[PDB]
Formats: C-alpha cells, structure tokens, sequence
C-alpha cells in the first residue's frame, strides 16, 4: 500500500500537513522523521488514490503555515524500504 | 481538545511563549520539540477559544524576545495526530 | 525560583556568558542547550535580583566574544514551564 | 562486493532513491546516513553490475523529488574502508 | 587554570589549532566540543600568559587550514564552569 | 607518526577520499568524523611521505565526487593531540 510523504521546514507546518492528510478513505499516519536542519518529513500509508489526494491536501495545508520542501507518493513501495521508515 | 503551537527561532523566545501562554488562558503545556536550524515549537491543548487566546499571547511575548516563525491553531485535531505529539 | 537565559552564536561566547553569570552572583548554572544553527542557550536559576544581575553580566561579557541572540529573565516561571526547562 | 551511494538534499528524495534502488536490482539496502544541512546518503551493496544499475535508477528517481548531491559506485572498496562503512 | 578556546568551522582547522597550542609551556589540551553545524571549539588549560600566547598561535594556524570563528581566554574561570566543559 | 586529514562536504566524497587514500600509499585509515553542516573528516596515519601522497590522492578523488573543504598534514603531531583523534 502506497506511501505519501510531505516534508517541510518547520514542525508546525508538518503537524498541519499531517492533520490534513488523515481524514481520508483510508490513509493512516505512520509518523514523522527529523533529519535535523529544521526539516521534518511526515509519512502516511494508504491506497494510492486517497494517498495521492491526502498528500496534495497536506502540502496545500502546510504551505499556508510554513515552507513545504518535498511532496511525494510511492504507489508500490518495496519491502526493503520498510526498514528505513519511522 | 484543540491544539496550539508557536514555533520560534531560538529557545529563549520559545520559553517565553510557553510562560506567556499558560498565564494567559486555561491551556495545558503539552511540551516543546527541537528540529534543528534553531527551530523550537511549543505546544498547548485546551478548548478552541483558550488555545486561540493562548497562542496570540505566546506569539506576542515571544516577538519581544526573539524570532517567531509560526503560530497555528488546530481546533479539532484528528485522532492520528495524538501519535506525533510530545 | 527565577530563570535567566543568555543565548549566543557559538559555544565560545556561551562559555564566556556562563562564566560571567556564575561569577556574578548567587545563581546556579544549569547548563546549556544546543538547538542547531550554532545557537547555544545558557540557563541559570537563582533569586530574581542575582539572576537579573547575572544575565546582564553574561550578555555584556558574551558580546565581547561573539553574537548574543537573546537575553531574558523570567522572575517566576509557571510550574508547567518548569517541566520543560533543561 | 560493490558499494553504491546516492546522496540527496532531504529525506523524501533519499527514500525515493532507496526504493528505486532496491526495486531495480539484486542489491542490499544498508540504510542511510545523516550528515547535517539536510543531506542524507543512501548506501547499497551488491555485485558491480546491479550496483551500477541501482545507483543509476536511484539518482534519476531522486532528481524528480529533490536535489541529488552525489552519485558514486566503488566496485571493490579497500578492506580498511569496509571497517568504517555503515 | 586559565582557559583558552579556539572555535573553528571544520574539524581539520580545529586539530591544527590543538596541535599548535600545546607546544607550549604548560598548556594542556582539555579536548574539543562539537555543537553541530560544522562548529568545533578546542579548549586548553594552563597559566594565563602561556594560554594567551597558545590561543593566538592556535588561531593563526587554524586560519591557514580553515575558518576561525572565535578566540578567547578566560584568565580565572569559575569552578562551576567545569560542569559545561568536555 | 604523521597525521593526514581530508574534510569534505558530503559522505559520498569522504568514502571516496578514504578509498583513494589507502590505495595510494602505506597509510592506516583511522576513521571518519562528522561535525554537522555536511562536513566529514577522514583521517589517516603513516610516515610523512605516504601521508602527504595519500592526502593529495584523497583530495583529488573526492573533488571528482563532491567539495573538499580542507586538506592537511601534520608531520610530527604533539602527543597531546592523540587524545582527540578517533
């Protein structure tokens, strides 16, 4: 099941993008990851359609609050990637 | 209950925002987070009114001391958001 | 009791603040906190008069060494803020 | 065996690179390394042909998400270097 | 018990400063501290005259190799400052 | 014995420096250090000639992959300096 990622500079922008991503026809919040330098990545999992819609809504929400750095969907992620997710 | 956040660049400004918010209204200080690049977010919970007054006061007190980067209120935060809060 | 904070760019200016502050007066050096972007916050506790004199003395001294980003005293922080302080 | 590294600005680009790499060939995902200013290095091991396939796949995928900082393959790292690798 | 500090951006410049300061009557190398962001402070202890000379020589040598951010001596450090040294 | 360091901005350029260094001369790779802001130091030990050959070769290989921030040799490091090396 697909993975939506929204990365911001700023935690308030990340919390808002998360809030905005989980209403959703089945996407749950996995968590966020800090890599230092003010950069926060929020990660959701769900079916590709709601995930695509959810990550778009996250980026638009976060953009109101802060700086959005990356927006991305991985529709069919490999098993091995799991081991690098929060 | 509602969620409030004030994100500052600087820890001194954040501690002032925190102290100003809890004296301004019936909110509870949930905690603060650091994400690097000098970014510190303080987070409060309470009803939507008290969180709105608390953030405005916390922003205003922080601005007297340091840089405020974001002020935001989530009036009805989704259950999944509990996951990623201090 | 009272809270004093001198925030500097770089560790050398923070060591200088700390030394000036604990020399100053009857106050306890708690330590310092890193928040990224080279910022270091020095934290002391003591009676309000000493913490006032000490943060004055710390800021003055740090300024001779490098950049002082913030200086603040909170005479009587709220109990919930105490929970989040270093 | 060979060593493959793709280095990106940000975690969202690094996760894309990582997914693309393990998906594209018979390589083992080691993990990733944070080094500050937002830079993340993804590291993979496998035979030289697959590592060349995977680092190519990884870097082209990541360019669509964010900035790629380095792309490199070491067919046969020295023993002393094996010692210091993730 | 005087304290010499040289703060560099970059570890090579710091190692070079350390090696140039200790060649010196009695000044001993205390250690170095990283605060993130590329910033390293080298700290020496010894008598005031030899520490002033050591830190001037260390800053000169470090500037040959990298960027020097602060240079400072505290002639008579308070005993509580030891708490925040590496 | 002599001391060689190459400091890169980027982990990928540092691994390349380390590999090129030990394939260049009779050096031991002591290890690498991270200090934030993308800066990685690779350190080698050996007689002065080899350490000079190695750092030149490590620098030259890293530059084909990323930025080199510093290249330095200490031919006769003070014994005090061994305490701060990895």
């Amino acid at each position: 099941e697909a993975l939506g990622m929204v990365e911001t500079k700023g935690l308030t922008a990340a919390i808002e993008a998360a809030d905005a991503m989980v209403d959703s026809a089945n996407v749950m919040l996995v968590g966020y990851e800090k890599i230092g330098s003010g950069l926060v990545t929020v990660i959701v999992r769900g079916d590709v359609g709601a995930v695509k819609a959810a990550t778009d809504a996250g980026a638009a929400a976060a953009r109101n609050v802060g700086e959005v750095k990356a927006v991305h969907v991985i529709p069919r992620p490999h098993t091995d990637v799991e081991k690098i997710l929060p």
